[PDB]
């Protein structure tokens, strides 16, 4: 059995990565491009994309450690250890050349360590709606003057005695689409179907742990990266943020500007957070013109 | 019925005001001095101080609309509308004299916009571990380098959609514990036996609830306050906070200054967010002395 539906022409498929077993699904021909998920989601929110990135390159979009059917990671989750299972994971296709890697929401934290550390590897980065942790994230707010704040959650998650799989643990629709409603401009992309097939997969007790253990790492990856980060990104990278409720604005490009030499950026209107999903035709759009300025299929 | 136990020689009674029955607990004699609770409490955390208090005073400790033994407000939960309720109540015992106000947490933002209406009713003031609500509240940070911050739970307190009711209900001894450690300190007072006391208080439906409508009502709190505090506190004031771990710091004292004229503020070593049981006995002390200034 599958969690998500998996687009035709594509395959689910496992690899083992330093003893970790990975899920992906992959498809299409010419140089890899790598697409990961974040923090509610698993490798379904690349399905509209995947088709069409599929035309000119070969993709592939796993689950992160812990979260849909990947295994829990073996080392930690700080985004130095995870990243390097996502690399590792990513050579094993592309030994011989460099790979694009597109990354949402904690898929950011989860591959900026080895994107830094392995520049050689990675021919266009794309980066969305996500910071890079790093001191920035202590600015934001607790509380609104409209009421509740964008990041209130990374206290909740990090919090300990397992606070938050107390808490949502039977009520994991419920909280889910509390929260991705809270960080949407378009409701209306996350069908009750839709947010069922979520809900199941993080819901199960190895996923919904794993998925606050990113978060509980969250201060340790700010203290690595402060380390990392002495070493600016050289590659070609595009960032995208949504420009409605529940979006970073023009957060994402800034921040980006302090790592990359060479950047680009687009907010884009009436989107928040989910961009693959609230914005889809644009975003899919931004990406595959992106990535096709450099060599594909 | 008592949810906890009332301190020899006080007696747990109720008052209609406003249409609203609300529970409190009273001893001693002479001039009065209320005592108002906060969030995850009830007029229970003021038992150790009550009798101390009441040697030369008259003690009224109200538990907030809602909570503990109170029925809910039937305005509303902002800081004006659930005031009302407790001057009146404050009045009903001390109808011609002025009387002293000790407020910790969220009684601090159920009681300031009655003292700044009221100014010739209060006495002397002491205010404990809260803001005051205003902008300030929207520049604590929802995250820090040490891990959960002091406020990120105004935001899930005040979620759309009964967010909170809907995660704690059937998990409040659990929730309450952790909310309450992690403000403070010296954890080693909140026993698993006092804990089951205040959990079962709150754990009430219509408490859970009204526990977090006052954080709902928070920004509208802010935008009342933004007109009362036009008019700075006459009245001799005193802040306290906590040092310690979950504590307010030099915010409180820092912020009341741009409140009151007569202010004097102290911040306590090794002493959280809880400051009448992890700290009783300087707490108490800076307490009795301060209201000891005045009449008792």
């Amino acid at each position: 059995a599958e969690e998500f539906p998996v687009p035709n022409g594509f395959e689910s498929a496992y690899r083992e990565v330093d003893g970790v077993k990975l899920h992906y699904v992959k498809g299409g021909q010419g140089p890899l491009v790598m697409l990961v998920h974040g923090f509610g989601q698993t490798w379904y929110e690349w399905h509209q994309l995947m088709p069409e990135l599929a035309k000119r390159f070969t993709v592939i979009a796993p689950d992160l450690p812990g979260l849909g059917q990947s295994e829990p990671p073996k080392t930690g989750y700080s985004g130095e250890q995870v990243a390097v299972y996502l690399h590792k994971l990513a050579r094993q296709f592309s030994p011989d050349r460099p790979f694009d890697l597109v990354a949402h929401d904690i898929g950011i934290w989860n591959t900026y360590p080895m994107v830094v550390k392995n520049q050689a590897d990675i021919a266009r980065l794309v980066y969305m709606e996500a910071p890079i942790p790093d001191a920035r994230i202590y600015r934001f707010p607790a509380f609104t003057a409209q009421g509740e704040s964008l990041v209130w959650h990374f206290s909740f998650f990090a919090a300990d005695d397992r606070l938050a799989e107390t808490l949502i643990a039977g009520k994991e629709r419920f909280f889910l689409e509390h929260f991705i409603k809270s960080h949407a401009s378009n409701t209306e992309v996350f069908s009750e179907r839709l947010l069922d097939l979520y809900a199941r997969s993080y819901a199960k007790p190895h996923s919904l742990n794993a998925s606050f253990e990113y978060f509980r790492a969250l201060n340790e990856s700010v203290r690595q990266n402060a380390e990392l980060a002495k070493t600016r990104l050289q590659m070609p990278t595009m960032t995208l943020a949504g420009g409605g409720h529940g979006g970073m604005g023009t957060f994402q490009l800034e921040q980006m500007k302090a790592y990359a030499e060479d950047v680009e950026g687009h907010v884009l209107p009436g989107c928040g957070h989910w961009l693959p999903e609230e914005c889809a035709a644009p975003m899919n759009r931004l990406v595959i013109d992106f990535l096709s300025r450099g060599r594909h299929h």
